[PDB]
């Protein structure tokens, strides 16, 4: 029993990271096989960040002015290419910890570990979500950019995202492994603001099932509800409108506590609509997001 | 910026993980050079959980009863003996990735990350507190005994913690690396029930030190207090004492922020005293008591 905020093991990841040095910009890498992958901004000074043409920025950088270090021993540049928003620098030597990987764009909504990086090494590793606007509520400070973030299906590590930039608005912005963004930000130093951001309500379930799992039952109530009438107390309250995608999804938590969605959705909106009156559902006083049903299953099942 | 319930970056410890299997019981253990660590009660039966004899059931056991598996290969046991409640299974091999490492008891209100397994598989990383109670509010399952709290200084892997038992109240209990509970608890299935759990006073305090560097400002008043006032006030909410050696150890963070001790105390004896109103610090409805002033100093200036 217990249910908290899990990261995946980041081992796989460490192994991976190294620090990228151009002039006087340094940041981190991931080394996959014979490629360094970074953000583009890398080749920016703080002056070149408010309108940069990367395209012109990168035509005056030859191989050797990209300084990699995968600890104290330096890989040798033999090309580099700009995809998107990341440089891929193709090094000699193949990473010989190099996991079984993929580069995957999620989705809003979904979840994902962050190993944050400062000059090529781990300080720590939390769980993040994909808000519905994009963005992400991080940790980062001056040299994380180029952190990942990734999840692990037993033994391949599926990387998701590259942080970039931070928000005037102290959120986080970044790209997936193709050089991407998620949402509409763009590299440079501009007024850039995070559209609405709303609660991903399929994850706020799954965290009430994982609550009544773990024992927090109080909000169970003697109501039911339909889609439709609690996506009018969702809309009111910017949360996600529940499909019947979400519902289905649910269904192995469901048929876990023996509580039918709709019903569960019935204590949501009561939540709504009065509160938590000053209690706490599995030590929080508010409801949680960043958990979707496949991670509330992963966690009370214990997968490895 | 940003606030995040951070783990230390789990590598070094999933290289030390392994399986340890005696009769019907499996669980996690901890292996470090030619010693693999795990809870003594491995050798028991759930029939014996009752009223175990720890020193009579581990004389019907030899080096051969013991089953050792790092991976998928098998390790040859050359030794056994209990120190407390934790058997030390000698091995044939020393493991090729032990990392520096120290065997550290710590203190009620220190923090350490968990790197829970099953099988000798980590599953998940997450931060923890150990309770003024001595427990801890971990996420463990059957199968995650054995799982190991540490913290990581540069190089250097600090094992404070090993999973035992989780108490009828949903509530964890284990051990140091000597085989020592934290708290009163005893290795056995009888009434055992954790004490009054004290908010962290010192921690909540680091803690809002963190939402002023990062952003969170609307708490600060007007006011201030003495240490005698504001500890009537704690009493009151089942908070820690705060003594002059909490002050001392705030020190650089009042330093950073130019917000002295006492004023902070008495935002917290507002926020205490009034409650949130409706509103959040750090994304958190409730006052967060499991950062150490070490652990802002930490994430806020981004030691790897
Ligand atoms: C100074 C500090 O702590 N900065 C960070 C903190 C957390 N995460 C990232 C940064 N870095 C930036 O946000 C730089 C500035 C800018 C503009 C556009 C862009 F693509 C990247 C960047
Ligand atoms: C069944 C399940 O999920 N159990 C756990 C969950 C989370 N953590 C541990 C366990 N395991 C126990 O608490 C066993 C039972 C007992 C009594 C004393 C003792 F020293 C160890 C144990």
């Amino acid at each position: 029993s217990g249910f908290r905020k899990m990261a995946f093991p980041s081992g796989k990841v460490e192994g991976c990271m190294v620090q990228v040095t151009c002039g006087t910009t340094t940041l981190n890498g991931l080394w996959l096989d014979d490629v360094v992958y970074c953000p583009r901004h890398v080749i920016c000074t703080s002056e070149d960040m408010l309108n940069p043409n990367y395209e012109d920025l990168l035509i005056r950088k030859s191989n050797h002015n990209f300084l990699v270090q995968a600890g104290n021993v330096q890989l040798r540049v033999i090309g580099h290419s700009m995809q998107n928003c990341v440089l891929k620098l193709k090094v000699d030597t193949a990473n010989p910890k190099t996991p079984k990987y993929k580069f995957v764009r999620i989705q809003p909504g979904q979840t994902f570990s962050v190993l944050a990086c400062y000059n090529g090494s781990p300080s720590g590793v939390y769980q993040c979500a994909m808000r519905p606007n994009f963005t992400i509520k991080g940790s980062f400070l001056n040299g994380s950019c180029g952190s990942v973030g990734f999840n692990i299906d037993y033994d391949c590590v599926s990387f998701c995202y590259m942080h970039h930039m931070e928000l005037p608005t102290g959120v986080h912005a970044g790209t997936d492994l193709e050089g991407n963004f998620y949402g509409p930000f763009v590299d440079r130093q501009t007024a850039q603001a995070a559209g609405t951001d709303t609660t991903i309500t399929v994850n706020v379930l799954a965290w009430l099932y994982a609550a009544v799992i773990n024992g927090d039952r109080w909000f169970l109530n003697r109501f039911t509800t339909t889609l439709n009438d609690f996506n009018l107390v969702a809309m009111k309250y910017n949360y996600e409108p529940l499909t019947q995608d979400h519902v289905d999804i649910l269904g192995p938590l469901s048929a876990q506590t023996g509580i039918a969605v709709l019903d569960m959705c019935a204590s949501l909106k009561e939540l709504l609509q009065n509160g938590m009156n000053g209690r706490t559902i599995l030590g929080s006083a508010l409801l949680e997001d960043e958990f979707t049903p496949f991670d509330v299953v992963r966690q009370c099942s214990g997968v490895t």
